[PDB]
Order: C-alpha cells, then sequence, then structure tokens
C-alpha cells in the first residue's frame, strides 16, 4: 500500500511538463520553480512524503550519460488540481561561486528543470521513499521543520490536511490534530507558497501554527541572522513537550547540517527532566515518529 519503484532508470516514465511557475518573488534570492507534470499515459502512483527521480539529458565531463537526481514530491497523491493525473516538484537552481574553477557554476539537473518549457518530455523514475510518510491518524500532532526546498514534503502534508478539495477527496482523513511549521528562508520574498500557507493559518488557527525564520530580516538574540535553529531554541520547551505525546511525529527536511542545531536545543530542554535527548530520539526513530531527509 506504499507504491515504490513503479518505474526504474532502465525504463523510465516519459511525462510532459504542463507548467513551470516561479515561486521566488522580486527582491528574493535565487530561483525556485514549481513545475507540474502530466502523468496520464502511465501508471505512476505515489503518496505524500515520497520522492521521484529526474534523468537530465546529456553527458558528464567524461562523456558518460547523466545520472538521476532525486526530488521530494511537492504535491499530494491527487495532484495540485485534485484530479489524480499530475505530480509537482519544487526545484531550486543550484549555482555557486567564482572560486570554483574561475567563475560561477550551474547545476545540471536543476538548471534543466527550472528552465524547462511546457510540452517538453521528462524522464521520471520512482516513487521512492518510506521514511517521510504521514500517519493516517487524524489526531496526530505534526511538527515540521523545513528550510528552503525542504518545504516540499511539508506542502503535501498540509495540503492533505487543510485544503477543502483534499478533505472532500479523502473521507477517511479529516485532520484534527495540531501542526506547526517552522520555515527557514532568507527573505520574505523567498517564502515559497507564502500566500497559501497563511491562508491555511487563518482558516485553522487552532490546528496550524506558522513560524518563520528569515535570516536577512530578523536577528537572533546573540545578534546573528535568524536561522531555523534559532527559532527551535526559542521554543525548545514547547517543542519538547509536544514530542512527549505518543501521537507526535516530527519531520525534518532541508539542506545537510540543519539537524545538529535542532538537537542541541532539544537536548537542553530534555535534560531539565533528566532525559538524555539522543537516547530519547533513537527510540523515536525506532518507533517511526522521527523523520529526517536532508541533502
Ligand atoms: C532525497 C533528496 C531529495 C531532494 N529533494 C530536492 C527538492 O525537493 N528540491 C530541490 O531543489 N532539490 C532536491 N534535491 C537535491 C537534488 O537532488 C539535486 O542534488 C540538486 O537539485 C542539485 O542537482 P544538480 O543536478 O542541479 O547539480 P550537480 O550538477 O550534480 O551539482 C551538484 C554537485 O556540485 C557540487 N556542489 C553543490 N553545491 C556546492 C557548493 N555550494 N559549493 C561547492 N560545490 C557544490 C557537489 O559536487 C554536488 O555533488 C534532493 C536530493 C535528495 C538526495
Amino acid at each position: 500500500d506504499v507504491p515504490v519503484n513503479l518505474y526504474r532508470p532502465n525504463a523510465p516514465f516519459i511525462g510532459k511538463v504542463i507548467s513551470n511557475e516561479p515561486l521566488v518573488k522580486e527582491g528574493g534570492i535565487g530561483i525556485v520553480q514549481h513545475i507540474k507534470f502530466d502523468l496520464t499515459g502511465g501508471n505512476l502512483k505515489y503518496i505524500e512524503g515520497q520522492s521521484i527521480g529526474i534523468i537530465p539529458p546529456g553527458v558528464d565531463k567524461n562523456g558518460k550519460p547523466e545520472k538521476l537526481r532525486l526530488y521530494s514530491i511537492a504535491s499530494t497523491r491527487h495532484g495540485d488540481d485534485v484530479d489524480d493525473k499530475t505530480i509537482s516538484l519544487c526545484v531550486r537552481q543550484l549555482e555557486y561561486k567564482h572560486p570554483e574553477s574561475g567563475e560561477t557554476v550551474y547545476g545540471v539537473c536543476s538548471t534543466y528543470l527550472t528552465h524547462i518549457e511546457p510540452g517538453s518530455e521528462v524522464k521520471i523514475t520512482g516513487p521512492v521513499g518510506k521514511e517521510m510518510l504521514l500517519p493516517d491518524d487524524p489526531e496526530a500532532n505534526v511538527i515540521m521543520l523545513a528550510g528552503g526546498t525542504g518545504i516540499a514534503p511539508m506542502r503535501t502534508y498540509l495540503w492533505r490536511m487543510f485544503k477543502d478539495a483534499e478533505r472532500a477527496a479523502n473521507p477517511e482523513y479529516q485532520f484534527k490534530g495540531f501542526s506547526w511549521l517552522v520555515f527557514g528562508v532568507p527573505t520574505t520574498p523567498n517564502i515559497l507558497y507564502k500566500e497559501e500557507l497563511e491562508e491555511i493559518q487563518q482558516k485553522y488557527p487552532d490546528n496550524f501554527r506558522l513560524t518563520y525564520a528569515i535570516s536577512r530580516e530578523q536577528k537572533n538574540p546573540q545578534g546573528g541572522r535568524m536561522y531555523i535553529q534559532d527559532r527551535v531554541a526559542e521554543h525548545a520547551d514547547q517543542l519538547w513537550q509536544l514530542i512527549k505525546n505518543q501521537k507526535t511525529h516530527t519531520y525534518i527536511c532541508g539542506l545537510r547540517g540543519m539537524e545538529e542545531g535542532i538537537d542541541a536545543a532539544l537536548s537542553a530542554a530534555a535534560a531539565k527532566e533528566g532525559v538524555t535527548w539522543s537516547d530519547y530520539q533513537k527510540d523515536l526513530k525506532k518507533a517511526g515518529r522521527w523523520h529526517v531527509e536532508t541533502y
């Protein structure tokens, strides 16, 4: 009942791009695109929290074909239109530095994807992944800690939980727990899906809390730029108290190295009560309540 590997690299599914919209607004840093693909004509099914592969055209520096890159699925199982025939991605263009062989380098698969046109064919493998799945328990608490494109699986949980079209589509799942997104981005215009997050938070004030950490607009108490771990420390006592509930799941997604400041904060909260966080967290992993995907 979790689909995995319905399509593999040796024989991928050829989808078509339907749309490709920018998510970063003017004044923001970088390019992050929301890309939607047509799934009709194949049998790709998937659920929230999974990833798929894209195989980009071309050869590397050695004249070897390009490998697949993985992307968290950014839509619910139904697609953004709730019709069960599309899938979406949230793709940032990776680019870096002049001291990297002289001048600025562009990522292969993410440049390809963030400049791809509607009507183009794309090779898609997957779905893969069973570590970031959402429990079918309507009464769960769900803590989400996202940075940048790590909003993507979170968007599939929240959309499942709170979009009226989704609730109409999923009678078994009517969500009534509490969920809290701490979202880290560099500027207000880099808040991916801002308008839709904030609409959810005003239809459902008792069920959803939305905390930002915006590093170029906010300072932490030491005087640094505000980072998601700064906010997690700000609330580490509340977050630890929520985690003690047998129903609470915690999801962590974003770039590598973001985990260690989340543990430092929760260790100091757990310790007040003679709990050793890293022992507690091992048991949470074992029990399926601790979900991490950084990259
Ligand atoms: C499970 C998983 C989920 C992912 N989900 C998403 C998602 O939702 N959205 C998204 O945009 N991406 C996601 N990615 C990351 C994505 O797969 C690709 O790694 C990323 O898009 C870059 O691929 P590329 O082809 O653009 O870059 P490549 O062309 O392969 O460039 C990457 C390589 O260049 C180097 N490099 C990268 N950054 C730097 C730097 N700052 N300084 C120096 N060298 C550097 C490294 O050698 C790296 O291997 C995910 C990855 C994984 C593993």
